[PDB]
């Protein structure tokens, strides 16, 4: 037993990081097959950033402009195109770890790996979810752009998010590998305020369900209440609406455990209204929302 | 900016994982070179757990009862020792992904990252601390054993421990790649209580360091404290002594902020004493202190 916030295990995309120059800008790219992908905004300088006309900055650049290492290999780039915000560039040589992959765009309150990378090289993994916002909250310092989010099922790799910025208030943006931004934000230097970040109430069903598994069931209480008068009180406390596609989502939890999912939602409606009085679940001292039920499901039952 | 609980990159270590199996008994194995090491109840059936003599069970088995898979393929087993509560199974094949490697027992409060196993197979990376009673909280179900947990720095793993079983009250406990536990435990099923869980009085600085450099800076008071007299403090809330080692480890964390050691430990005294009222401090509603000021200075920094 005992329930982590776990990272998927990030050898699989350690393999893809490379490193990508274009004039005096390092940033993080990922090889896959013949294929570097990368946040455009590599071909700007901090100057560019304020107001920059992607289109006509790329003009001036060629394909021995963009300098791709791999370790301390140069990669050969024989062709570079731009599709939404990020920049593909074609190497002659496909990489020889390149996992089983797909490019996937995910939706708010989905959780997925961030492996954090400078100069093409890997630091550290962790967990995050997208916001309902469509913001992460990260750890990006200046080099860690093109750092890239992802899920693992079994052999093939998900990538999901790839990292271009932080907004004025420190949360961070950024786009699927087809370059497309998660929510409004634009890859320029200007004000771009984040919406509400609202609570993932179905993360933190799921996770209560997780606490009540691995034995914290302090919370437990002798109420039930129905999803029209539970989310009276997640209005209240800018928690998410639950819909019926969650509760049906949360039913291999609420099987296993014997709580049926409207009793779950009357002990977080108490703990939402009374607070933890100062207690813990699982090791927080707040309601955790950075958990999915199917995160849930394979800590608690062991998928590899 | 941004700061999270972040695991080194586990790639290295995934290599490295292995399946043994001993009779019906299958657990983890870690291949370094031509060894490999697990735990020595991998020998043992439930019912032997409870009072286990390891050397007359391990005189009833053969190289051959050593069942090593790597993936989809099988190792020779040639020679098999038990070095304390490891086994060291000799193979004929050196593992070609073997990184750089050492063999590191840890001091309470220290903090590593643990790759979860299950039959050979890595399910996900999480960080955390040496508590000072010699447990760890981790996330370990049937099969993880043998998991383990380590720190790399650069291209050099230093592998410091390894899964062996969970007390009755959910913490678990492990040996060092020698096969020494750490703390009182034993590899039996037997009645083996935890001391105090004290907090890690330096990390939780180290912390508030690091929330300062990002931004959340509402703990910071107008009060100062002496080593005594915020000692006397720290043993009333069950966290451990600050010593001038500690002070000294901070150094670069004070240097950079501006922020005396002793004047953050005051802030810390003001927060043990009146306690959150409410707030959060880099996400987290509680004092984190499974961030060493090593780690710290390392996210902080960008090193990769
Ligand atoms: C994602 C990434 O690589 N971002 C980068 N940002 C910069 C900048 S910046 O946009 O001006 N932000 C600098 C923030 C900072 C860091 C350290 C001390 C003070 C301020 C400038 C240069 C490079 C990069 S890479
Ligand atoms: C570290 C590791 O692999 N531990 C294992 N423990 C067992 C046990 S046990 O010690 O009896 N614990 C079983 C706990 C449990 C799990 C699921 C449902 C109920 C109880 C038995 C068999 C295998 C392993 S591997």
């Amino acid at each position: 037993s005992g329930f982590r916030k776990m990272a998927f295990p990030s050898g699989k995309v350690e393999g893809c990081m490379v490193q990508v120059t274009c004039g005096t800008t390092t940033l993080n790219g990922l090889w896959l097959d013949d294929v570097v992908y990368c946040p455009r905004h590599v071909i700007c300088t901090s100057e560019d950033m304020l107001n920059p006309n992607y289109e006509d900055l790329l003009i001036r650049k060629s394909n021995h402009n963009f300098l791709v290492q791999a370790g301390n290999v140069q990669l050969r780039v024989i062709g570079h195109s731009m599709q939404n915000c990020v920049l593909k560039l074609k190497v002659d040589t496909a990489n020889p770890k390149t996992p089983k992959y797909k490019f996937v765009r995910i939706q708010p309150g989905q959780t997925f790996s961030v492996l954090a990378c400078y100069n093409g090289s890997p630091s550290g993994v962790y967990q995050c979810a997208m916001r309902p916002n469509f913001t992460i909250k990260g750890s990006f310092l200046n080099g860690s752009c093109g750092s890239v989010g992802f899920n693992i099922d079994y052999d093939c790799v998900s990538f999901c998010y790839m990292h271009h910025m932080e907004l004025p208030t420190g949360v961070h943006a950024g786009t699927d590998l087809e370059g497309n931004f998660y929510g409004p934000f634009v890859d320029r230097q200007t004000a771009q305020a984040a919406g509400t970040d609202t609570t993932i109430t179905v993360n933190v069903l799921a996770w209560l369900y997780a606490a009540v598994i691995n034995g914290d069931r302090w919370f437990l209480n002798r109420f039930t209440t129905t999803l029209n008068d539970f989310n009276l009180v997640a209005m209240k406390y800018n928690y998410e609406p639950l819909t019926q596609d969650h509760v049906d989502i949360l039913g291999p939890l609420s099987a296993q455990t014997g709580i049926a999912v409207l009793d779950m939602c009357a002990s977080l409606k108490e703990l939402l209204q009374n607070g933890m009085n100062g207690r813990t679940i699982l090791g927080s001292a707040l309601l955790e929302d950075e958990f999915t039920p199917f995160d849930v499901v394979r800590q608690c039952s062991g998928v590899t």
